[PDB]
RNA sequence: GCCGA
DNA sequence: TCGGCTG
């Protein structure tokens, strides 16, 4: 197939619909759009299930509301005819010669643009008072008082935001929440992540990048000799030496440094499928993976295994450092995990 | 539609 | 109340 001028199409052919977005990440080409053909809803507009995928060889249209998979030939045959021409014209047009996407390859990236030198409204855990509530909260975290050196506290988060990323909330409404400023190799912060307190905080538990090209790997400065253990989450990393934790949906293996020596250590989910499909796609990589079939504990977290079945950091270890697992025999170690 | 806030 | 999600 074509793939680009999938996308030239379907971003002409639904620039026009209600509550159209390109969404555009560095590697996927999106389009979310109000579906024409159920119409989605009236109080889900911004929730609208039209969706184009053009990132694949092939670009496709998948609602999920009225459940309409299709390519965008198809969606060009029943609703644009005359661009449905225009698209058989063009296809058989481009076909006899050579793609010419290559020519134009460049990056318009940059490195660190936006350093987060200082964090406002916000106060180091470990120059808190043990009384506070967030000092108790993370008491009831167990987390050790020795990387409280590691998180900040803070009550006006969208402030902070907008004192780095300007016009993200339209209202700067004060929200306690735990910063945790994730860093890069050589120590400096290129984001935050403002960690959900009390059962859950009230709206947008999200990582705030300095720059789209900052790092989503919590700990990577505090990184020393030795096989490097990769977790989902930055307080389940922090119980690990040489433990460094993914902040964000997207799962890129080349952003990951430490390609001789990283550990995939993830939840302990068997019956949740894509935890499957996450190993699953590791293991296809030929990567070493941490395997939870032999685990004494059936919590679902390291900080999970500590805070509700008593678990201690030195069996973790030991644990990790013994079910490494890499090529056929973690592909059965996987097998036998999965159900 | 499912999940996260 | 929002975004992101395969076929
Ligand atoms: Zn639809």
């Amino acid at each position: 197939s074509i793939p680009w001028i999938d996308n030239e199409f379907a971003y002409r052919a639904l620039a026009h619909l209600p509550k159209f977005t390109q969404v555009n990440n560095s590697s996927t080409f999106k389009l979310r759009f109000r579906c024409p053909v159920c119409g989605d809803s009236k109080t889900d507009q911004n929730k609208a299930r039209g969706w184009y995928y053009g990132d694949n060889n092939e670009g496709n249209i998948h609602c999920y509301n009225c459940n309409y998979h299709a390519p965008i030939g198809i969606y060009l045959k029943e609703f644009e005819p005359d661009l449905y021409r225009e698209y058989i014209f063009e296809i058989r047009k481009e076909k006899g010669k050579s793609r010419p996407i290559e020519k134009p390859k460049e990056l318009p990236k940059q490195p660190e643009k936006k350093i987060i030198k200082s964090l406002p409204s916000c106060v180091r855990l470990d120059k808190l008072a043990e009384d506070h509530p967030i000092i108790k909260y993370v008491k009831a975290r167990c987390i050790p008082k020795d990387k409280w050196k590691y998180l900040w506290f803070t009550t006006e988060w969208p402030k902070l935001v907008n004192s780095i990323a300007p016009g993200t909330y339209k209202k700067e409404i004060s929200e306690p929440r735990l910063v945790i400023p994730i860093y890069n190799a050589n120590g400096k912060a290129e984001s935050f992540q403002g960690r959900a307190l009390k059962k859950d905080a009230p709206q947008k538990y999200i990582t705030i990048e300095a720059y789209p090209e900052a790092t989503k790997i919590y700990g990577v400065e505090r990184v020393k000799d030795g096989d490097v253990y990769v977790l989902e989450g930055p307080i389940d990393s922090l119980f690990i030496e040489n433990g460094i934790a993914i902040t964000g949906g997207q799962l890129d293996l080349e952003v990951v440094p430490f390609k001789d020596r990283r550990v995939w250590v993830l939840d302990n989910e068997p019956r949740h499928p894509d935890t499957i499909k996450r190993m699953t796609k590791l293991v296809d990589a030929g990567e070493r993976v941490m395997f939870w079939d032999k685990s004494p504990w059936k919590s679902k977290d390291v900080n999970d295994m500590i805070r509700k079945e008593g678990a201690t950091p030195e069996q973790i270890m030991e644990y990790m450092k013994n079910n490494i697992a890499q090529g056929l025999m973690a592909k059965m170690r996987l097998s036998k995990y999965a159900k």
